[PDB]
């Protein structure tokens, strides 16, 4: 009725249970026998990368450059209206600064409409004043909240939500826009939403100079001498962020502009954010994971105004360090998260979610749906794993796999996704193994192992079937894709999910829809154990689903081909390309 | 030298606008046109013996009762999640009150409530100091401040303004003037917890708060509700509250939306992205309070005053300056402050009162004719929604090349997803209250859509009327006088798909269902007027109003399997009203056959 030697070793770790340095330690040292097998490797052989009989004449439409090519995002296609930006502005009184920012963006030379927001975070000097003192100059609106400490969290995302229009921008007090700010924003989003702007920052005095002065010289900001925005650099050596994978730890947020959907699909800046910082890099590190994109913006510079890390809870991809078990303590945002889609899984769901936990890498948690299962899953499960850190499960209606997987993975919290079906077990470096891959190209979409097959009693069946090198036309050929896999969370959301209509090949097809988004990694090492087990007409929907999804993958935009049987062959899956 | 037309009452509306110029002579050749072409009157179908229920019906089986109106919370509370009740955002729409003001945000400091709320001032571009008030205020309520230039009565705006700055899932609004008693917030929070598809109305009281100051009133948190009651502009009383108690606190009211004052009102904010915010076009005439919660009415919401919510006007400044709001509402409200006019006099409306859907695929040959049906109709103020299910024929450009620019008719193309696809598509463009179905291959009597309309009138409770029809060749050849069952009854519908075409409804009565079933590739009207038959009473016209085409002839044998399957599918889900003890399952497995027996379980 215990948990595992980890998750245990973690509480104690954070001071949340009691063990002296006897039991502590008698509990590391049987943490770490537990852990310490390493993987077999699989056997090589000979093989070419693309398969022999690949049409000469098709070519696959190239992935991005990188997690973050909008360019190649916007190449994408398959399958509205722009009334303005809501400029948010997050004051603390800096009032005649604030002011001469104003002021600024009453010279703005754009042909869309815009509002200003003045988010007020409980100033002391009166602001409300200075606002009334431009109602005729623009559509200025005007929002306040007493002040309660450094609440920059919470004033934007009031703002946020007083804003009007489809998209949004943010822009401190400090920060006064240059004349085609609005233009170089709304000329961007108009053209694609899906990809968040950040606008490069100069440094000013404005000390010389009231509001008044910029008034009547709509210019002057483009005059005043300077101190470099580090960002600047690192835009142009990536195209603009184009070839970054990174792209949130250059989200200031003092100067950016969205589509307000995001902030829907992500959420909001974390008001937990009061000591800190980096909420910018949190915020725009979740939108993205959820499939946002990024875009240094030339246009949109701004400048910044003289004044008169604990992202290692929240941003697991690129931020947070591992740390030894002796010093391990659980993440408010786990690194991994391994789904299970579980039905009628009554004698093996326990070695199963067990073998996840009992895990080289601790930082991760284990997310199940019970996919209305018949026998006592669900029982088991609560008794378990109910009151359980590091496991969670929902149940449902029997919908299917794919249904099942959908939930599995929405449930999901961390950056890195392992798939681990109900049935079969993890060895106690798989995650590790695929993790060492990932942190090597962080350009990865999915990283996979292989397995070997096993009994449903544990018997050893045989190894695995195994292809030495990963090639989107071999997987476009035959599922190389074998367990165990473990794919980028954002990867997935610039996927349509799980397919929840067929009765099989549901993981054929995911990694079909993966293996458009990104490159994959294999490793040739056995880290998974799968179990194998009346019809003729259920194997014939099987091979109907094995094509199926191999032509749905034609949502690359390739007519002139056809993935057909060579056989009517039940058991047979050799193919034929036929042109049309 | 040929040409092309548009219908005769839609040239005619738009002349009697002067939106458009006839002359005499010509106009009066499309008015004894129109005149004509709407003579005739549909034929009474016979009725039969009045067998009102079936009698191989269950001697234990009971179908759950409808609601005793269309406003009963109570009926809507029992039936077939969690929500996360995290607070009440307080809007209150200010402008120039600033000491009145003082006052009610002091009462909203004595509130005595379980649940956290916020208290956001949209200030409608005020010239006083609204902002010194809120400030004067922060370290006693979690007050914010919203304000907007001055450009005239902004009402509407102002409190859309404060709606969006709202940061819970429930939002009140309370006028300045308003000051709320003790026990406001948890009055309201009380029941929004329970069911947060019903809106919430209080009551209020007239007193004068003149020779009193904030102070007096956060000194003494019962003083509110011992400030003597006034006459405004024996003392004043909402005219209201001798409603609320003749129909069960708006229970048994069928035009609720008539009392929904937007000065002290609370509700679910999911509501705002569902029916739409303050129409910001209204103006100090007034009218925004019912026209916005016509349109909460219309798309599934119940409307309950609370006495608990009971708030305090207070007497206006002084130095402040010092009839029928069926005119204001006419154009924007149709359900029931919209009434009948005459071709000549009769005009465009800006919701038109009829809406009739359309599902149309490779309907090429009968389209035009279909929808000439829908638009050459007694009663003019109609409109037609067509969903081209993305047809093989030349549909689309036949709805193109004779109603892109048709002030009265509207339409979109999808891919094809079925018949019931197209159907929520074509629902969801309607625009009107009262929608009427009219299948693409089939065609109306020019008084179809009135004679249901009567019986609307007649009572406000029904769900649906439908008439019956008869059958047509693939060209107007008369098959025969289709089904007819006499009388209406829940059971027999439940027991043969006795809803036959024409059928109209309310848009509210479709919004409390869950649309068309988009995964059967037939028995959808069955399946909708079923999900119908459950939330609201039926009322059947004994006449021929509807002309049905017949084309099946092809019917290719397990096509006629799953006609077959999905008929008892229908029924079954029809399951969703608690019946569990029971089943409804074919007699004979006979594909055109449809006899039953209710099996026990
Ligand atoms: O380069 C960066 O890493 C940072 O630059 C800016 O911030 P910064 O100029 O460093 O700081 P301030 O200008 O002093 O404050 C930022 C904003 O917080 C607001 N603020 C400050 C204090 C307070 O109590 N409330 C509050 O809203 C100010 O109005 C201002 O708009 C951005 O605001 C940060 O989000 C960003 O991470
Ligand atoms: O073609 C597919 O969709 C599947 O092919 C193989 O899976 P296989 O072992 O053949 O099939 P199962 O083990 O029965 O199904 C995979 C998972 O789905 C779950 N499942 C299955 C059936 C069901 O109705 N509901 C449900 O949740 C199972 O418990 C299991 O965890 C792959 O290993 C799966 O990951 C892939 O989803
Ligand atoms: O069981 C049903 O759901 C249908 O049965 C009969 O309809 P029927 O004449 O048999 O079928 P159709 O005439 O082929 O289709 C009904 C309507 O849906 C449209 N439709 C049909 C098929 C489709 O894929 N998409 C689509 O929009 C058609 O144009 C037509 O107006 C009834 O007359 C219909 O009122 C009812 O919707
Ligand atoms: O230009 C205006 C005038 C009034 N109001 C607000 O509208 C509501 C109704 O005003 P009033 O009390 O005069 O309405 P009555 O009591 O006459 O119905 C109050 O919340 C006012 O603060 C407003 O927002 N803008
Ligand atoms: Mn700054
Ligand atoms: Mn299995
Ligand atoms: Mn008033
Ligand atoms: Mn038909």
């Amino acid at each position: 009725i215990d948990i595992d030697a980890a998750t245990k070793i973690m509480c104690s770790n954070a001071k949340a249970i009691s063990l002296n340095e006897v039991e502590k330690n008698e509990i590391i040292s049987k943490y770490r026998e537990i852990t310490a097998k390493k993987s077999e490797r699989a056997e090589l052989k000979e093989v070419e990368p693309i398969p022999l009989d690949w049409p000469s004449d098709l070519t696959l439409p190239p992935l991005p450059e990188s997690t973050n090519d909008y360019v190649w995002a916007g190449k994408r296609k398959e399958l509205l209206i722009i009334d303005g930006l809501s400029i948010v502005i997050p004051t603390y009184n800096r009032a005649k600064i604030l002011a001469i920012t104003l002021a600024c963006l009453c010279n703005q030379k754009t042909i869309y409409d815009y509002e200003v927001i003045v988010a007020d975070d409980g100033s002391k000097e009166n602001i409300e004043e200075i606002v009334r003192e431009f109602e005729s100059l623009l559509n200025i609106k005007y929002v306040r909240q007493k002040d309660y400490g450094y609440q920059l969290c919470a004033v934007r995302n009031l703002g946020l939500r007083a804003a009007k229009y489809n998209y949004v921008a943010i822009l401190d007090c400090d920060m006064a826009p240059n004349p085609l700010w609005v233009q170089s924003y709304m000329e961007l989003l108009a053209v694609d939403d899906n990809v968040a702007l950040i606008g490069p920052r100069k440094y000013i005095d404005t000390s010389k100079h009231t509001y008044l002065d910029f008034l009547s010289q709509k210019s002057l900001i483009n005059e005043i001498p300077e101190s470099v925005d580090w960002r600047i650099e690192h835009f142009k050596n990536t195209d603009n962020l184009r070839l970054c994978n990174t792209p949130f730890r250059f989200f200031s947020g003092g100067n950016v502009a969205f589509a307000k959907k995001w902030l829907f699909r992500a959420g909001w800046f974390d008001e937990e954010f009061t000591h800190w910082g980096g909420e910018d890099n949190e915020f725009g590190y979740r939108l993205y994971r959820e499939g946002c994109y990024f875009r240094s913006v030339e246009g949109a510079m701004a400048y910044h105004q003289e004044p008169p890390q604990l992202l290692q809870q929240k941003v697991p991809y690129f931020y947070r360090k591992k740390e030894k078990i002796e010093s391990a303590t659980l993440k408010r945002v786990p690194l991994v998260s391994i789904y299970i889609p579980a039905y009628n899984c009554s004698k093996y769901i326990v070695r199963c979610v067990e073998s996840a936990l009992n895990q080289t890498i601790t930082d991760l948690e284990v997310c199940i749906c019970d996919d209305g299962s018949t026998d006592d899953t669900l029982r088991i499960l609560q008794e378990h794993y109910a009151n359980h850190p590091r496991v969670r499960f929902i149940s449902q209606k029997n919908k299917g796999i794919g249904s099942a997987s959908n939930t599995a993975v929405r449930l999901c919290r961390g950056f890195y996704i392992g798939q681990l079906d109900s049935d079969d077990f993890l060895e106690p470096d798989a995650v590790e193994l695929c993790l060492d891959e990932f942190r090597k190209d962080l350009s990865l979409a999915c990283v996979y192992t292989t397995n070997r097959n096993i009994d449903r009693e544990g018997n050893l069946i045989s190894n695995g079937y195994n292809w030495p090198i990963y090639s989107r036309e071999k997987l476009t050929s035959a599922m190389i894709c074998h367990h165990f896999r473990m794919f980028t969370a954002r990867a997935w959301n610039l996927t349509e999910g799980f397919n929840e209509s067929i009765s099989n090949a549901v993981d054929y097809d995911m990694y079909l829809k993966l293996s458009e988004v990104g490159p994959f990694k294999h490793i040739n090492k056995i880290c998974y154990n799968r179990v194998l087990h009346s019809i003729k007409k259920l194997d014939i929907q099987k091979e109907n689903h094995f094509k199926v999804v191999n032509e749905s993958l034609s949502r690359l935009g390739i007519k002139k081909y056809k993935y057909s049987p060579l056989t009517n062959l039940n058991e047979c899956r050799k193919y034929t390309w036929e042109k049309i």
